[PDB]
C-alpha cells in the first residue's frame, strides 16, 4: 500500500520521515 505501507503506517517508511525520509530521506 501507500498510507499505511504498515510503514507510512509510518513502521519507517516516513517514521517521521524514517526521520526525515532518511528511510528515503
Amino acid at each position: 500500500a501507500g498510507k499505511e505501507k504498515i510503514r507510512k503506517k509510518l513502521k519507517n517508511e516516513i517514521k517521521k520521515k524514517g526521520r526525515k525520509a532518511v528511510i528515503a530521506w
